[PDB]
């Protein structure tokens, strides 16, 4: 037996202007025959804790292939870090998506930094090895904290990215601090971007394990309330809904689906959105 | 270019009585620091189509190791065959995952063939990369063609797996074949085995896409109405509930999801629920 080869995909470590490591991970169409065939406009989707989803989005856009309203794929950009033995990288990840804010505790708020960073030395180091495509669209997806660096992305830098994907939003980070910054983004006056927001069911209200003592459970009900993520997420977008800054926006809670299994679903769906999709329908 | 190194995971080749060559894709936690880590009985999930699900499935289980219902995982086995730029085997699957029938077509009917090569090939040869480990309950995956090999596995060899997990099955293909092995099912006398089935929302009903015109969209609604994937698949679980011979029969359909979609979603509920909430509660 061999090690098992992920072909049409390649990665390699980027720092960022403090000296930080990351790995960036890279996939594109399986029918290519090498890296080389892609030619014209594409669109490419911008994967933050880049090492729990890459290989998902990688074989969820090779499996739009067989699909009807395939229109030639696009590229999967993982946003990652050195690691053995997991897909999350804590410190590291709490500090990048994560907004500023005064109280936020430290190795906390830097996303700004983060942002900066995927715009001006991941996005080039891409481009660079795509010398003969154009990047016809962007997105940026997160989940959790990621979703939360969305968010964050869209009210402070709207223009960066074309598509927000805002899986399972962190919102309840830091007293609601994310709040802040929509209110000042739809209370802005005014090509607008899109957004999409997502979250499962079972988040906000947890079923039963089966064996599980009554205690352990009201404590996990207790502490889902607290999080809110279901309300919180839908009174975000009754706040947002009819901005003109906002081209789109498309919400969804996934039945039976919990903060780590509705990533399958978000993931998956988020890149086939933007790919074959667009330009959403205007809501 | 570095290519994309997956850890904890290994692939060989296997071949049926036939001499037709198998790819047998293997993967185990993530968490493991070797192979020889994991001890004792371990949950198994064997998935067909091996090239198209393998990754998704691999770091899906990964995904669980955050979650605080992980009891420690389980093994991946992806059974598909050597195959460049394509994720499907369209002349060996037709063989592979269709049952025997008297009008089934030249290349059609091999399910029996193939369920003997992974009972008596794939699952020695799995157990002996791991001889520390012992196969606590063994799950068999497919979808389409797959999920009904999957149903033909569950009606005439009930034995041979504790779950069976029939995502979008084809059961249009022969309806009377496929329906008469499970009416043959629940007529003969009585551990029972279980059943998960599901499908996506938009297979029988597809919405029309952006910019789509009438005629190409009617003509979607038309093969969608044929191949009757969401009343088969209710008709089919109405047949078998209250049968004696199934310990669970577990259905489901995704909103929002077509035939290569619900793929993502499928997948990763299907070992979840294997892995975690085993065993399945009385139906």
């Amino acid at each position: 037996p061999t090690p098992v080869p992920l072909p049409n995909s390649e990665q390699f470590y980027l720092e960022n202007d403090r000296g930080e490591p990351y790995l960036i991970q890279v996939s594109w169409p399986l029918h290519w025959e090498d890296k080389q065939t892609g030619r014209g406009p594409l669109p490419i989707i911008y994967i933050v804790d880049g090492n729990a989803l890459f290989l998902t989005a990688t074989e969820a856009a090779w499996r739009r292939a067989a699909a009807s309203h395939f229109a030639g794929g696009g590229i999967i950009v993982a946003i990652g870090y050195p690691l053995k033995g997991k897909l999350y990288d804590a410190r590291r990840r709490s500090f990048d998506l994560t907004p500023p804010t005064a109280c936020a505790p430290v190795g906390y708020g830097g996303a700004d930094v983060f942002l900066d960073f995927i715009e001006n030395s991941v996005r080039p180091a891409v481009q660079a090895r795509f010398p003969q495509v154009s990047l016809a669209r962007e997105a940026l997806y997160g989940h959790s904290y990621g979703g939360l660096l969305a968010l964050h992305a869209l009210f402070t830098r709207p223009q960066s990215f074309d598509c927000y994907i805002a899986s399972s939003p962190s919102i309840w980070w830091n007293s609601l601090c994310i709040l802040h910054e929509a209110k000042a983004f739809v209370e802005t006056k005014k090509q607008s971007p899109s957004l999409m927001v997502s979250w499962g069911s079972w988040e906000q209200h947890p079923p039963r394990w089966a064996d599980e003592l009554l205690d352990h459970y009201e404590a996990r009900k207790r502490t889902a309330a607290e999080l809110r993520m279901a309300d919180n997420a839908l009174d975000l977008c009754a706040m947002l809904h009819g901005c003109s800054r906002l081209h789109a926006l498309i919400k969804t809670e996934y039945e039976g689906e919990d903060n780590t299994s509705v990533m399958s679903c978000s993931v998956s769906r988020g890149l086939t959105m933007f790919f074959e999709d667009w330009p959403f329908h205007q809501s």
